[PDB]
Parts: structure tokens; sequence; C-alpha cells
């Protein structure tokens, strides 16, 4: 009695014939665009009593009450969601109420219920009771709360039958039809479900039962249902379908295929028998008991159900993501993209093995197949017309194939045709013959020395570097004169330059919208005196790596054609110095400790060069007389949401500033007529980074940093790029190092002197007198010149009685600290 | 004491030397960068009255009040502007003050004093005395207010000095600084000006002037001065120079250059001595006195301050816009562009003569040289070496200059050198020998049969079509099977398709990434039987363009290479009926009067064909008996709130599709194996037509074909369809004769009365209005019910006479009131 899969009916009620049996729709279940509205309250199908998978109803004409066509619907499962709900009513015609009075339950997911043409009674649906997580029930597009006039029994005249209850302070009613209420069962069964004239149902168990604590009494179970029992895990020896029940191996091999199925046959693992072995893991052959882990990324088949799976786009590689194995083939006819590689490496840069062939066709953009890493055999199963498995033609600006000094490639079962590929050289597929063991099974028009790398070129020699001068932001070369078999065919030396500082980098990875567009060429001519040879000076090169080099020369090719020679130098990886050093970035540096300071910074950006040794000269900084020389004593997606607007002026904004820049240029032109202590040094070794030590604890501190790098010796140093950090002040060497001295003086007048610290930190700027004759009320200060002038400072006019004080110093850091209690005197007379 | 042009100082005080004279800076003053700071109230200059053009002051370190360095400034022309604005006071470093306390007037643009650190007394600078437009204005970013002590004489302590005038509900004192206040001409001088001690000035006049009403007294004064008197317009003879004086043709003349000048020489036009003549005119030689018209574009040089423009990008391409004579020589080094042409046929589309080169230089994307257009003469003065005077090396993917059928070009001091164009064919340039007049300028190898068009290969042949078959949505074709020298070579045959029924299109317009991407190639093979030549069944065609197919033969060139000869064949221009038919769109009408209806629609944008004639089938439609058998007697935009633009719609498009193929196979597998004539008007070509002699109020279909030029063969195509009604006969709903009434018992009359002889669209009731004193009483009678009584019955009447109307309800509206119907009811 339990069917499945989904079940599907529209069109007519009539199909509504193949549900007399169901009470588990093992699936889910449409009963969708029944637009005939023929028939009406003639089928009863109280068996139903839970769906697993969501629901859908939708354009189902004629049909008023969903509770009198399928009542007694316990429990939705909804393991598999719609969208993410396990219900849909969408543009419902004349459904008046929801019905599913016995429904009591929702596992999984929400429910959409909306633009309805005649429904109603949602209201007294208390979902809480029936769903987790509500805030996801989608209920918008119904009819205006006023007119649908909810009432329902109790609610209405006779004497109330619903329960009450409250949410969000909504203590009323609830309710899902004119004929009948919404119970829930008592919080005297708490997570337990219960039956009616509430009798409390089994702990293992939902939805309802017929007898109160009883296993084979339930209407619904709660996470399995097996053996005519409800259990919470699952029985030893048996193994979880889908969703609902344990079930034993058996069938799991037997359960083949009826129209929607795939195995044929499931596999138990993890102690449940599933469709498929879970990631990581495979299926050895036909064993369903079990599944063993395979080991790498085997556990993913990309096929499909085409033969020849099409490429013709970024778009068109979505379906194959993340996908290792496909039996099938390549072909591509893209005609036109820009980064286009950088997404294929992501779709299918994981495609390891194919069964067939590899064909690439009419396409103008693709530069080299290096954007396809992972394909490492070829089987040749599917094969074209004379077992080509593995095919290019019409490539126009293919540059190279994969990767051939380090990666491996296999064909099993055929052979290879490249043609009208003029930008595809005989050596990158000269050396495809010996590694996939294919060398002879083809001849060698198929391998043409034509139309293959036909403007791939004849056969070019190198041209001879004559010497390698070189500068800090200006290369030069010099090579060979060249010397054609006819000196008047060359015209030009086109002169190659990028920043390829790993050696992994070929004459083609970026040439010129032929192999993309990173080699960032430019040119000059031979000089007009055949004594001089073609010696040339690049500039304009930003800092920072070996920017190479090497030759080739536009040349002419006619009449005789493959005797035109032309020429290819060797790439060569002029460095820096070569592009010779510059000056430093980011200085940063803080004091942890006293007579300590950690120097930190970064390599810098322009330094023309790459690590050699980093030079940080650190000076001790003189303490101002500026403050020496002052009394201190007495001195004293984003905000769019009120956007303006997006100024597509920009450009004429640049225009205005070019003008004011020029105009400022111009003016600045024709206004004016024609017009203490030593550096230390500890050079880092490789790491921007290094710590200063053996320092006064509260001096401040100058710290030049430098690129004096490896070419520090020969260009001298870079430039000394410079900031300044103080040091932390030394505890406890701001205290009074003595006593404190009194002595009486007339008018009532008192003398204090001290000593003065031996080792402040930084200066000291001002005294601090503490002093009162109950309490040290009185405050005065002294400055460091006063103190010097007298040792001290004075006090006058003080009352007749005893006095304590109490003196502190203020230090560069600080405040300094409070001197020992001094006791003394003054009498009236 | 006319200083000019524009004065600028900076960094240093021994540059305000240069003022001692100017009373009237006829240009801009830039005092500005002063950070020295060194000097103090020393330079004085009281003749300094008027800058004609903005003042800009900027970095003046220790100046606390400008109006000690530039009393009398009794008005600022501002003839031309900072930037919209004729006063930037811009991070004054120590103003306190604004002084300027004999400044009364700005004339043109506004002022823009702002984040000065200790700037005061704008406040009380009530600038609308002083200034037009005070809206603009922009002191908030200085010395903001709180503490700012705007205090002058009288508002503080001392008896008040300073006039109240009021802006915005502000009633209060205006003025300058601490020591003087804002003056400005009463009510009495009006617009028109006076001195101290208000004695009020001449009508021309502005500022300030010594004395009341008299011309030569002006301080400065308010439109022209000359002769030193102010004159309300320029007098006869004498010329308006720049802003605000004339002079006579002589001086006009006689203004060579001072450093920053132009010209050397000033020409007259409209009664003012310009710079240069405007736009449309020409000075004739060297002459300033007058300004002649010229006739078309000649007005405008192209010249830059360079020999040699050299032209990069777009943005190298935007200085010389709007420009058509260059006397130099351009060139083109775009490594990269996309939809560059339509930019650069505004920007340098509109070039015609060149005194010099035009080279381009590794130009990978450039595809054609047609965009280019205006370019006609090339002079050549300035040469390359040889004489090159239009060089073109390393331009990759270029096809075609400008198109040589209607369009001429010529170079008069220079010959021309095009190499590494691996696509341009010789056939492009043959001509150019022809165009120019250059054939023997320069030997063979020069145009040579080398680089040029390298790829533009061999020499092409020319197939023929064995037969054109062709269909409604969809191409078909064939063409000669070609025996080349070696049959082997062959390996497929090109077949392109575009839409270009313009016949204005060759090959090149946009091939792929060498031409553009236009022409969408799609290619079929020979089949293998040699018996059967080859033939193609192509797809995917929009209807109504006259279209375009043709061939080539995609060849392999190695060992003869240059013998390897391929194929071009004719581009042909299978058409409509080739492109056979399709059907209509935008059908519409209306009634404008009764038996008439303008009916238009528009030419589909699917025809498929080309315009022969329209077919409109309209149909009277029957007025349903629905309607008879009822009684109706009873019956920058959303993103101020903006919550996201979802990145995710291509999740989106992916959860869609998933649901998309759900639902087919969901379709795939639920269900196991299961009163009037027509009147036709063909239009002639136009998609507007009339029908007329038509029911006043019936209602119409009106089926609109494509029945067009091959309707005649495979029929019509579809009849799109639409309804419309006419309008309501006029008058035709009235009543067409007399009302009976006849009495009958218990009170009650019968009425009687005769129906609409031709009811527009359907008489659905009568509402009888009846009453003794006034006819309150109304009710309804149905059609149904007239026609079983011929009227209606009234019961239950009280005593009295009674005077009764009828009106009848027509599909179109209410009908007209019957006339007065006068019967009496006896209470016995």
């Amino acid at each position: 009695e339990i069917c499945g899969p989904g079940i599907d009916i529209r069109n007519d009620y009539q199909q509504l014939k193949r549900l007399e049996n169901c009470t588990v729709i093992e699936g889910y279940l449409h009963i969708l665009l029944i637009s005939k509205a023929e028939d009406y309250r003639s089928y009863r199908f109280p068996k139903l009593t839970v769906i697993t998978e969501y629901l859908l109803l939708f354009r189902v004409a004629g049909l008023e009450s969903l509770g009198d066509l399928f009542p007694n619907l316990t429990v939705i499962r909804g393991w598999k969601l719609f969208y993410n709900y396990a219900l849909v009513i969408f543009e419902m015609t004349n459904l008046k109420d929801i019905g599913l009075y016995n429904l009591r339950n929702i596992t999984r997911g929400a429910i959409r219920i909306e633009k309805n043409a005649d429904l109603c009674y949602l209201s007294t649906v208390d979902w809480s009771l029936i769903l987790d997580a509500v805030s996801n029930n989608y209920i918008v597009g119904n009819k205006p709360p006023k007119e649908c006039g909810d009432l329902c029994p109790g609610t209405m005249e006779e004497k109330p039958m619903c329960e009450k209850t409250t949410i969000n302070n909504e203590y009323n009613y609830r309710c899902w039809t004119t004929n009948r209420c919404q119970k829930m069962c008592p919080s005297t069964c708490g997570k337990r479900a219960c039956t009616e004239n509430n009798e409390c149902c089994h702990p293992e168990c939902l939805g309802s039962c017929s007898a109160p604590d009883n296993d084979t009494a339930c209407v619904a179970c709660r996470h399995y249902y097996y053996a005519g029992v409800c259990v919470p895990a699952c029985p030893p020896n048996t193994y979880r379908f889908e969703g609902w029940r344990c079930v034993d191996r058996d069938f799991c091999a037997n359960i083949l295929s009826a129209e929607s199925s795939d195995s044929e046959g499931f596999v138990i693992h993890d102690g449940e028998c599933m469709q498929e072995c879970p990631s990581g893991f495979i299926r050895n052959g036909s064993q369903s008991m079990y599944c063993i882990p395979c080991e790498g990324p085997c556990p993913k088949v990309c096929e499909e159900e085409k033969k020849t799976k099409t490429i013709d786009s970024v778009t068109s590689a979505q379906m194959l993501q993340g996908c290792t194995i496909f039996k099938g083939n390549l072909l591509i006819n893209i005609r036109r993209g820009n980064n286009i590689a950088s997404e294929l490496e992501n779709f299918m840069g994981l495609i390891e093995v194919v069964t067939g062939y590899v064909k690439i066709r009419h396409s103008h953009a693709l530069v080299s197949l290096s954007f396809l890493k992972n394909l490492r055999l070829i089987l040749g199963e599917e094969q074209l017309e004379g077992n080509y498995s593995f095919y290019v033609l019409d490539n126009q600006n293919l540059q190279q194939l994969w990767d051939w000094d380090h990666r491996n490639l296999t064909i099993k079962a055929g052979k290879m045709y490249f043609a009208f590929n003029p930008k595809l050289c005989v050596s990158e597929i000269y050396r495809m013959e010996e590694v996939t063991g294919t060398k002879g099974r083809q001849s060698k028009g198929d391998i043409n020395t034509r139309n293959n790398g036909e403007r791939a070129s004849c056969e070019s020699d190198v041209l001879h570097f004559t010497s390698t001068t070189t500068s800090k932001n200006r290369i030069i070369i010099t090579w060979h004169r060249y010397r054609p078999p006819d000196y008047r065919d060359l015209i030009s030396f086109t002169v190659y330059y990028k920043e390829a500082p790993f050696k992994n980098v070929t004459e083609y990875d970026g040439q010129d919208a032929c192999g993309s567009n990173s080699w960032n060429m430019v040119d000059v001519d031979l000089p007009p005196n055949k004594d001089v040879e073609p010696g040339i000076l690049l500039h304009g090169l930003k800092p920072w790596t070996q920017y190479a080099v090497y030759v080739k020369a536009v040349t002419l090719t006619m009449v005789e054609n493959d005797h035109i020679r032309g020429a290819k130098s060797e790439i060569l990886y002029i460095r820096t110095n070569a592009s010779v050093p510059s000056i430093p970035l980011d200085v940063l540096s803080a004091s942890n400790s006293s007579s300590q300071l950690i120097v930190k910074w970064n390599p810098p950006s322009l330094p023309n060069g790459n690590l050699s040794y980093y030079i940080v000269r650190w000076q001790r900084q003189p303490q101002d007389g500026y403050l020496y020389r002052h009394n201190y004593c007495s001195k004293d997606k984003g905000p769019c949401c009120a956007c303006p607007k997006t100024e597509a002026e920009k450009q004429a904004e640049k225009e205005e500033a070019e003008y004011r820049k020029v105009f400022e240029n111009f003016l600045h032109n024709s206004i004016f007529v024609p017009r203490e202590y030593p550096f230390f040094e500890s050079r880092v070794d490789n790491k921007e980074r290094t710590v200063i030590s053996n320092l006064r604890p509260f001096t401040l501190y100058r710290i030049d940093i430098h690129s004096c790098n490896h070419e520090a010796e020969k260009l001298g140093c870079s430039a000394s790029n410079f900031v300044f950090a103080r040091t932390m002040p030394a505890e406890g060497a701001d205290d009074i190092p003595g006593p404190v001295t009194w002595e009486p003086r007339p008018e009532n007048s008192i003398f204090l002197k001290w000593p003065e610290p031996e080792n402040p930190n930084g200066l000291i700027l001002m005294y601090e007198i503490k002093y009162g004759s109950q309490v040290e009320d009185q405050r005065e200060c002294v400055s460091r010149q006063e103190y010097r002038k007298y040792g001290g400072a004075k006090l006058n006019r003080l009352n007749p009685g005893n006095y304590t004080a109490r003196i502190q110093a203020t230090s560069l850091s600080g405040n300094g600290s409070w001197t020992d209690p001094v006791f003394f005197y003054v009498q009236a007379k």
C-alpha cells in the first residue's frame, strides 16, 4: 500500500483513479493543471495519510475543499522540497477550505499559498503547532483578510469547540474549515502525539494513533517505520531507506528501476540504502550491502545523456562543473571571448579521462589549451570517422597544448588530426607523437607540415645577443646583425619583453590576441649604417623582474616562402641589476622595551630589484633646546539609498582637470623669468625586519631604512627612506634619587632643596611641590631652570604651625614619583 | 595705466612691484603661492580699480587683510571665469578680513571662498548688492561661524554707522572690516551709481565716480569705456575690444603679441575686435577691418602644437574632435579596441585634408580604414623619409581602406607604402594608383605584390551557383563543384551569412575579429559522393531584409602555395520568397464616424518579405443572443531604497532551468501515449486603410494578414485578427412614433408605443418616468416585456391627472425621452 515514486496528475480528474491504494506516497505528489472541473466529490482517498516529499496543487479547477479529497493526511515529511517548501498552493481557482483537517505536522520546508481566487481559513491555521520555522511561510498574495469571512464551529453562534491558543498576543480559536476545528495535543504529551478525546500516543509516534502507548496503533511514525512498528533507530541487519523506513539488503539490489529510477542497484553505506554511495567512496561492482572508500577524486562520473557534449562558451561548460571523467568528448566553436580560459580552468579543469575524442573547431579566441589542466588519458571508444579520437580543426589562434615539460597525456584507441591552425607550430605536435603512444598509428598528412602552424613560420633560427648592457629603469641588449639569403627581405626586429621571473613562461603564453595579450611588444629598426649592429634601448619598464627579452623579426614570406628563414632567438631572462635597483617603502618600528627597538618594513615597490640585503641607519636624535628654554610651569550597494547621481561626465571632469593642469603648467613656466650623534648600521640579511638595542631608555631615534642591495656596492646604495621612533622609558629612573632638605627663611618663609634625577628620561620639565599644614592642599610648580638657579624653590608667607610636603617630577615620558614626606614648621615669630 | 593681459604673481612679494601703474588689469589676476610671508603692508596699489576677469588668491602666507593690498578695486568684471567663478580664495593661510571695501559689484560669475583657516567678515558681505545669483556661493568650508567675531564700526559699542539691509528676514548691519562698513547706492539711485556723501552719479556709470552725473568722473563705469568717457554703445568707426573698451581698427591690427598672444592680428566682426572671426566666417588674408563669410566648413583648423599627432586610442582622438584640416600627420597605434571605429567617425571622421603623412603602426584590431570618412586630400608637406606621405605598417587585421566606389582620396606631395597587412587584398590598393594620380610616383615594390595582403592570398577564382533552393525561415544553396589542380587540396567550402540588404556591403565589413565580427560563419563540407555537388541547408534567418549569402574556398598552401588558387564567389543576396514569408504584427483600428472605420497596422517584424500589398478581411459579427435572453431591468531610481542587485542571477537561472526541465519530464511521463460574409480591401503598400458602408453600431472583426508578395504561390500568411466597434448613429436611438395610453381597472393605466426602426446594437430596456405633479416614479420595461404587450402596465395609481415620459437604453447609450404623455385616472 506504499505508493511510489512521486505521483503526477493533470488535465483530468480520472487520473485520480490511481490513488485508491496509496497510504504513504513514497515521493512527492502533484495534483495540478486540472482545468476541466468536470467532476466533484466522488474521488475519496481516506487511505492517503502521509506524503514523504512536498505536494503541489495548481490550476485545479472545480475544487472547493482539499480536506474532502485528501483526508487523514496526518503528516507531510517533505524530505524533498519544491524550492524550499513542502506544499504548494499556486493560483487556486475555487478552493474555499484548506481542509487537511487531519494533517498535524510538517517536518521539512515551508508552504506557499498565494494569489488564489477564493481561498481563506489560512488565518485559523496555527502553523506553529504544525510547522517549525514558520517565518518562511509565504501567504501574502491571497485575499484581504476583511472579506473572506473567517468563521468556523464554536467561534460562530454555537457553543465554542475549537481550542484557544496564543500567537503574538492572539489568544483565540484555531480551526481549518466551517465544519471543524484545529485541536492540538496537550502539553501532557509534550513532544509526544495524541488521539481524539485526549488519549496521548506512544513516544516513538507522530501525527496520530489509535490506542494510547502502542507501537502498532500509530497512524504515522515519528522517524522510521518498519515491520509494522515505529522505531527510534534502524534495527540491526536492516538498513534505512530514503526518508521513513528501514529495509534489508535484498531488495536494495532488487529495486532495479521503474520509469523514474536510477539503480539498479541501490547501495548500502553508513547503515542506509541510498541511491548512490556518497563522495569519497566507491561501490565495488554490483555490491549493495556496503561501500568501500576509493582513495582520491574518483567518485564523480560526468556522464550526460548526450554522447558529444558540445561546448561553445563559458555558459556551455557549467553543467560539467567539478567533474573528472566523461563518456564523451569536446567540441568548441567559440567565435569570441575574453577571459574565457580563467573560467574553463574552473568549470572543466578537473576533467581527467574521456572515452572517445576531444574536438576543437572554428575557435578564434582559443590560444593555448593549457586552460584544461587535469586531462590525463583518452580511451577512444567514442571515436570519429577514421578513428580520430583527438581532433582540433580551424582553431585560428591556438598556440600550444597543455604544458609538456612535466605533464603527461595518453590516447588509447585513436589518433589525432590537426588542420587549419596556422599558429600551431609543428614543434608542439612532434612531441605529442612520442608521448601518447601514437607515433606510427597515423600518417604524416594527418600531422601535415602545411596548415599546422603554417604561419607558425617556416623554420626559425636564432639571433645572437652581442652584449647586454643594463640600467635601473631601462634594459639594453644588442644582437647579431641579421643577414638573410636576400638582404631586401628583412624589414625590422620586433623585440619582446614581459615580466617572467619564474622560468615557467614560454614564448607563447600571451602574445597578441593569438596567444592572449601579455608580452607587451615594442619595435625599432636597424640603423642605416650597416657597420653599426642592431642594438636597442628599451625603457619605461616597471621595476622587479627579469623583464625578459628575446628577438624575432617581422619578415617577408613569398616567391620563395619556405626559403625565407625568419628568426627567433632564445628566451633570455635579463634581470634586476639589469633593471638595477632603487629606494624603500613601508618603514615602521616600535619600542617594546628600554634600550630595545624592533624595526620592520616591507619589500619596497620600486627598488628595481629582487631581494639581496637590507640596511637601516639609526642615529640618536637631539632633544631640542626649544623645549629646554621654555618654562612649562606657566605655559598653557552603498550610499545610493540617497545617491545624487552617477557622473558619467567623469570624462568631462577629466578634460576640465587636464585644462586646469595645463593652464597651471604654462602659468608656472612664464611667471618667473629664467631663474650630533653617530650613524649605527645593522644590515638585515634577507628579511625586512631587525631589532636595535643598546639604546638610551627614552631617546628619540631616527630610522633610515635603505635598499642597500646586491648592487649597493657598484652603483652605491639606494636612497635612505627614513622614520623616527622613541624608546620605552626606563621604569624607576624618574624617581627622586636623594632626600629633600628644608631651611627657615624670614617672613614665615621656607626654602626647600633637593637633588636632581641622575638619568632623567628625556628631560625634567618641572617639579610639583605638594604641601600643607593638615592636608597638603597647596600645590606649586618649579621649573628646571628655577631648580638649577636655586637648587629648589621658596615658599613665602606661611601661617604658623607644622607642615608636611611632597615633590613630584614631570619627565618627558610622564609624571615622576612623589618624594618622601618632608617635615618642617614655621613659627609666628 | 591699463595693464594687460592678466597678471600673475607667486613665491615672493617682490613680484608685487608689477602693479604700481596697473589701474585696470585687462585680464585675470593671480596672487598665489606666497609662502614666504617675508613682508607686510609696504606694497600698496590704490590704482588697481577693476579686474576684467576672475581673481585667484591661494597660499598667500602672512596676509591678514586684502583691502590694504588692493584698495579702490571698485568692480570686478569677471568676463573670463576660473571654473564658473570670478573670485577664488582657496586655503587662505591667515587672511582675517576680506577687505575689498571699495569693491561694489561683480558682473560675471560667483565667488569661491572656502576652507580658509582664519578668514572672517563674509557674513557681513551681502553679495546680492555686489553679485547676481548669490545662490551658488559656497562658504560652508571656511572658518565656521561660531567664533568668527564678525564685528565692525557701529554694531560694536560705538554709535552705529553701517546701514541696515535685509536678506531672508535678517535686517541688520553689513560691513567689510572692523574699521569700516558696507555702503551702497540708495533706491533714489536705482540700478545706477553714486559716491560718498550720497551724491548720485551718472546713468552710464557703475562702482563709483567723483562727481554726480558726470561722464568723465566715473571710477569704473557700467558697460564700455572709451576716450576717457563711458558710452552705452561702441561709437562709429570704433570697435569693441574684449570686455570693457573699444579701439580703432588701427589698434585692432597693431596688437601683434606680447608673450601670451594669438593674433597677430585681431579681426573685426559684428562691430567688435575679436581674436579670431566666429564660426562660418573667414579672415580674407591679413585684413582686420572686416571678416567675410566663407561658405562651408572651412573655418576650423585642426593644427596641433606637435607636428606628428600620434594616435594610440579613442582617448587620443578627443583633442581633434570636430576638426577638418590638420597641418601635420597622424599615427594609429591602437593595440586593442572594441567599438573604436564608431567613436572615431565622430572624433576624426570630419578630418578632410592633411599636410603630411598618415601612418598605422602595430594595430591588431584595426580592420578597415573606412571609418575615417571625411579625409579627401593629402598635401604631404610634412613627409617621411623617402617622400612617404601616406604609410601603413603592421596593421594585423586591416581589410580595406575607405570605400573606393563613390569616395575619392588624393595625395599632393608624396607616395605611399603599405606593409605587414596579412589581410590587405591587393584589389584595395590597385585602384588607389588611379585615384590619387600616383601610378608612377612610386616603384612597384612600394605598392608591392609582396607583403601587401600576403594572406590576402594567391588569387581567387569564382564559383557558379548551379541552383538556389530557398525556404520560408531557412535557406538552401549550392554552387559549382570546383576541381583544383590537385583534388586533395580542398578541405571545406566556407559558407558565410549575414543580413546585408543595402547592396553597399562587401565581404569585409565585420568578418571575424580581423574585419570585426558580423558575418556569422558556419560551415559544411562536400558530400562523399563526387556525383553530388556541394549542397547545404542553413537555418536561423530573421525576416524582412534583402538577405545576403556567399561562398569562398578554404584551401591548403604549401609546396606551391601561390599556385593554390582558392576562390571567391559573388556576394549573392538570396531574398524574400527565398527567405519565404511569415506572419503579421501590430494591428489596430478605431471608429471615427458611423459606417466608417480607420484600420492601421505595422509592417511586421516577421514578413520575411518585400512590401507588395496588404489584405484585411473584415466581417460583421453577430450580436450574441446571450444578451437578448437576459432581463436587464432587474439584473538614479529605486536604489534610494535598493535592496540589492542579485549577482546570484546565474543561480536563479539554474534553479529556473531545473524547474523547467522538471516540468518537461513531468509532461513527458504524466500521460501515457495520448453569421456574416468576409469582405476584403487589399491595401497597396501602406499598413493603413479605411472601411466604410458599415451598419452604424455593429461590432466588426478585423483580420489583418501578411498576404504579401508571395501570398500567391504559398497561400497567404497567418490572418492576425482584432475587433472594432463603429460610432453609433446619432439620432437613430430616438423613439420614432407617439405613445398611446389606455385606462385599466384598479386605477391602472396601459401604455403602448412603437419600437425604434434601426436600434443601435440593441434595445435593452425602456425607462418610463411618470407622476402627478412631478414625474418622480420611474419603472423599467424589458425588450421582451415590450414585445409581449407592446408596452407596459401601471397598477394602483392615485386619482388625478398624470404626465409621463419614456426613454430607451441602447447598447451605445441612453435614448431620447418621449414627448409628454397626458393621461388621468379617476377614483371610480
